[PDB]
């Protein structure tokens, strides 16, 4: 049916964001590695390939919505509903992420850790925050393709 | 002069490596850390990206091979014959790392923790050992670029 | 289930994979030309083609260990072994060649065309033995499939 294939198009997208996911994380970590260890150019370095890897979350976000919506139109379903839902506050809250990493890569561009330390740690909170909506998310479609 | 445009080459392939290098210690950092949690997914997700910077700094190193040994055609003494000669060793011990990072991507794969500990912690003492030649490579160019 | 969704993924990883050999052997047989013909900056193009395409199998072959270690757990049988054993020697031998390219192309970059031809000549040797096993492996998964 057209449901299937949304749906498998829908796993694939959120294989490759649970990736990106993993790769944002390590980036992460890393920038946090290099701040508390002073090196300047390193934290630059690793601040904007979070960037790119959140920019990549962003748009998994903004297609997984774009699918569900989709899908609740060829195949009905309370379970479809709750998922875009979900993935409706994942997108807000990984948007919530990408300006709160603008902020912290403007402040260590400027030289301003006082900026930079609300801004970063406002960070990792948005992403558990977003990560576990990533997790309802992807039991929902499993609760999803077992119907 | 044909030698002015190949430093300038050089820089800019160096310049590439170090920024792989920082994605290649990152990707390493959180397989590690995805190892000490036992996390065999994100550990797998991490090895591949790990094995893909690797591989792109092997490609960088025998660049910059190429780019010495054709400068050192531009040059009727054996001046740049030095920098040739750690380049080489550097791509030497950038082989052995790539080599070692297999091995331990292949056990991992297997479920062979023993062969993937004993490789993986071979491929961090190959990794710090390229660095320092790759740090006295970068000296031993800013001595050649002076003209 | 599970198990129909790790071999669909399965006969996709090996159709890529397949793809990315025949690029690899059209690579290795312009190098051989460019060799011949003592055209040195061609070899280096063709050789780096070449070392970028085994890097893409070095991962195929690792993501198709993963999947049948991951069928081999859902469904414990003789023939889900026997696919992953052909599997992981596959790997090896893949790793083997790959190994063995890196000592080529850094011969080249050297130039030490002893050692290049040497190593250039392994490398075919274990890219046919590793051809062996990937069409062995193509036929245990049809035992696999099918039913
Ligand atoms: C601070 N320790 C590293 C770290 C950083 C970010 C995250 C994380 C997980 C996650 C899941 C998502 F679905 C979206 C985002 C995001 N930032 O958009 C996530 O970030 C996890 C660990
Ligand atoms: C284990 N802590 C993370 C880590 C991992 C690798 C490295 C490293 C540096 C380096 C410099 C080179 F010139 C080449 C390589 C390489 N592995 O080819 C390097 O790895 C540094 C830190
Ligand atoms: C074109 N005449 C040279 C030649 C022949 C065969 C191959 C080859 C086949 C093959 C199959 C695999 F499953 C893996 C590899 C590999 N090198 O990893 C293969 O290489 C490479 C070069």
């Amino acid at each position: 049916s057209d449901a299937q294939e949304i749906l498998s198009r829908l796993n694939s997208v959120l294989e490759a964001a649970w990736k990106t996911i993993l790769n944002l994380a390590s980036a992460t970590d890393a920038a946090e590695k290099a701040y508390k260890e002073g090196r300047e150019e390193d934290l630059a370095t690793y601040l904007d390939q979070a960037a790119s890897y959140q920019s990549q979350v962003d748009q998994y976000a903004v297609e997984t919505v774009r699918l569900l919506a989709e899908l609740k139109k060829v195949f009905p379903d309370e379970e479809a509903d709750r998922a875009l839902q979900i993935a409706e506050k994942l997108l807000k809250t990984v948007q919530e992420a990408s300006k709160t990493l603008d902020t912290a890569v403007a402040a260590a561009a400027n030289g301003d850790e006082e900026t930079f330390a609300k801004a970063f740690n406002q960070f990792v909170s948005l992403g558990n925050q977003a990560d576990t909506l990533f997790t309802q998310l992807q039991r929902t479609l499993t609760n999803l393709n077992k119907k």
